[PDB]
């Protein structure tokens, strides 16, 4: 915020980026999610066979 | 086969299917290979978390 002018909202998020930068952990399981790109692609192979 | 006439490949061929159709049992196990199309996009998806 400078003396007399306005506060972008291009500087106000990111400054919330570095605010949740910082909600993740500094050393973190990288848990996999699966993915639905992956996911379907063996639903559809067991489907495929008939599961 | 007629009788002055020859015989083309594309009987010879659908013969050979005759025969290689009976090569298959009446019934089966639906035993799945993983085709490429799915064991890379589950290979891949360990890659990009890193194993």
């Amino acid at each position: 915020w400078k003396k007399g002018k306005t506060v972008s909202i291009e500087n106000l998020n990111t400054v919330t980026d570095k605010y949740a930068a910082a909600l993740v952990p500094k050393r973190k399981l990288a848990l996999p999610v699966l993915p639905e790109g992956v996911k379907k692609a063996v639903e559809d192979f067991a489907a495929s066979v008939g599961q």
